[PDB]
């Protein structure tokens, strides 16, 4: 019933990433400028086949500093996680939802078995519950 | 003596990111959201290992849009690309520069040999001409 840790994540494929800014409705907790990574079973579901289970995606959140114009990484501030088993992680349509404070694996962010992640992901039900879209 | 598109680039290690808005020096050109890529010969060199011949580093810039308190992706803009050859490109710094717009292998932007890109990036010789550093 727990999400695994996603060891060695840094090493996957890079999908995307994106600056979210002071002011955005996701500032609490998701500011900062965030990295998306796909193992290679996700991979396969972001090219437009269905994830099969061990797929993996993780949005790898840095802190920034704004110096000169230029926003530049700081400290990692969480990582969150989606693990897709269709029955393990039914109650939450398919994936476990999990997060790592400063991406360490003892610090384990859900308190609510992934319910509030699970409700704003809902929206994507068509693309499989991601938002992330591949891009070249 | 030309440095080869780097083919596959996107599939490599994620180094790091930034992002360098108006009013940063380095605006023109190289404003946008960047990430660099390494081959597993950069990876040796950056590690705090020696870089092999064949070491390619890419510099991946894309425009970026403001939507409500996020920078997100736009297009492109150009690649930056680093080669090493001790031998072949000895004249700067045993690394070859060459640019490609839109990241376009048919879009060669180097007209002078990568001594333009060589007379910004002597400044590291420290770290054998490579700006980036390896984080967690
Ligand atoms: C809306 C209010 C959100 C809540 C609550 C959570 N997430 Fe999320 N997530 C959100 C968006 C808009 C995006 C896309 C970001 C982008 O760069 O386009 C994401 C992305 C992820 C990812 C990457 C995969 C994807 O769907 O794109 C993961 C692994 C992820 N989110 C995990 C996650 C967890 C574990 C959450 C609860 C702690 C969580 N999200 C909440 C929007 C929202
Ligand atoms: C100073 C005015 C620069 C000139 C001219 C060029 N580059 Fe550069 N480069 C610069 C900085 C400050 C950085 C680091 C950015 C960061 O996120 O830390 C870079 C980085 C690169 C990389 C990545 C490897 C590294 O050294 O970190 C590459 C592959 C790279 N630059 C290529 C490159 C080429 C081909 C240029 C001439 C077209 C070039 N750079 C010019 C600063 C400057
Ligand atoms: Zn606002």
């Amino acid at each position: 019933t727990k999400v695994k840790y996603p060891d060695g994540f840094r090493s996957w494929y890079h999908v995307k990433s994106m600056v979210i800014q002071p002011g955005h409705p996701l500032e609490n907790p998701f500011g900062g400028i965030h990295h998306v990574y796909a193992n290679a079973e996700a991979i396969q579901g972001l090219r437009g086949g269905n994830y099969p289970d061990g797929a993996v995606l993780v949005f790898d959140l840095f802190d920034y500093q704004e110096d000169n114009h230029a926003l530049v990484e700081g400290k990692r501030k969480l990582i969150g996680v989606m693990e897709r088993d269709a029955k393990r992680f039914s109650a939450t349509g398919g994936w476990g939802y999990e997060g790592f404070g400063e991406g360490k694996p003892d610090k384990r962010l859900v308190t609510d078995g992934g319910q509030g992640c699970f409700g704003c992901h809902a929206a994507q039900k068509e693309s499989q519950y991601v938002f992330s879209r591949l891009r070249d």
